[PDB]
């Protein structure tokens, strides 16, 4: 962090924390990077060991009408114990709590007593009130958006035509309306939604390990909007495939066989219905086993609205992203899976 920054952190922590940062000099502060990227970047801001009485906060600078939004929500999930506490807001950015804690990796998802705790994190999620639109208009809405920037975009470089080229040969706008008609006609709950539910925002907290049913905290919720069930389950289902680990071009690692299987669907719905709807428990045997096939259909259906969203989405990035990562084969590994996906449903 350039020392002109290095500056406003500290006034940031001077004035807006309590306790020993109110009575803290310049020559005390410590602040290491946690993300960089030009846009939504963490810092870890801490005192000296020597200092007595929190002593680390997490800095999110913005960077880059949904800023009103994005403020009141994480408030409101702060207020609520659902999220890190909010310390201190600013036109620049944001204090929060820091949770010691790790990302989860691509592989613990599939590990039965993760996946039931995310199954019920997104429950209690889906079952808060928030004060927006409830209206579903977010996910055609989105997907359109990226769509008309996907059709406008030129590249200079040579490959990227060419796979921009492969990409729009699918015929999008045709696709999107197969789409539209298999999503009307696919029955699914509004709710308010995470949209972005994958390893990478998902803590494990420290010293809760041994947690069996209370280790994990979902964090990140820059596209969460009343949206339907079943595109944040279908959503998640789908990161079990993507790794954004890998070191080498093009930074991620896919794997098709790594899709939940339907014995570990059924698991993660078995934990996520009792979490949303509290009465479901008291159903019968048959009514059970009704709702389960119903919404292992219903979500497998929208995870097709997740390779195509994210597929768009990433075309954009490519254009546009200052982050090292193979955006193209990204998109097109996500137009492979929704046409693999396509064929698996008979659809
Ligand atoms: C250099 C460095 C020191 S620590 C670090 N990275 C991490 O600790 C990971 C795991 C914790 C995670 N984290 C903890 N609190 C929060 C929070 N409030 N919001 C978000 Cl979006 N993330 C949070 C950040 C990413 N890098
Ligand atoms: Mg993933």
């Amino acid at each position: 962090p350039e020392p002109r920054t290095r500056r406003r952190a500290y006034l940031w922590c001077k004035e807006f924390l309590p306790g020993a940062w109110r009575g803290l000099r310049e020559d005390e502060f410590h602040i290491s990077v946690i993300r960089g990227g030009l846009s939504n970047m963490l810092f870890q801001c801490s005192l000296p060991d020597t200092t007595a009485t929190p002593r680390k906060v997490l800095l999110r600078l913005y960077g880059a009408e949904a800023m009103v939004l994005e403020s009141v929500m994480f408030a409101i999930l702060a207020e609520r114990s659902l999220g890190p506490k909010l310390y201190g807001i600013f036109p620049q950015g944001r204090l929060e709590q820091f949770i010691p804690s790790r990302r989860l990796d691509t592989e613990e998802l599939s590990l039965p007593d993760i996946s039931a705790e995310i199954a019920e994190k997104m429950a209690t999620f889906h079952g808060m009130k928030m004060p927006f639109n409830k209206e579903p208009k977010w996910l055609f809405g989105t997907m359109e958006k990226y769509l008309k920037e996907v059709l406008r975009i030129k590249f200079t470089e040579e490959s990227r035509i060419k796979k921009l080229h492969k990409l729009l040969s699918y015929n999008l706008p045709l696709e999107l309306e197969n789409l539209r008609s298999l999503l009307e006609s696919t029955p699914s709950p509004v709710v308010f939604c995470h949209n972005d539910c994958q390893e990478g925002n998902i803590l494990l907290l420290e010293g809760r390990e041994n947690s069996e049913k209370q280790k994990l905290m979902l964090i990140d919720f820059e596209y969460s909007s009343y949206n339907y069930r079943g595109f944040d389950i279908g959503n998640h289902f789908c990161e079990w495939m993507y790794d954004y680990s890998y070191e080498k071009y093009p930074f991620f690692r896919a794997n098709i066989r790594k899709y939940p299987t339907k014995k570990q669907q059924l698991h993660f719905i078995s934990s996520y219905l009792p979490a949303f709807q509290n009465d479901f428990e008291n159903l019968s045997t048959e009514e059970k086993s009704i709702i389960k096939e119903e919404m292992l259909l219903e979500v497998n259906r929208f995870a097709l609205a997740s390779h195509f969203l994210w597929g768009l989405w990433s075309i954009v990035q490519a254009k546009i992203s200052s982050i090292e990562f193979g955006y193209m084969d990204y998109a097109q590994a996500r137009f492979d899976a929704y046409f693999h996906q396509k064929r698996k449903l008979g659809v």
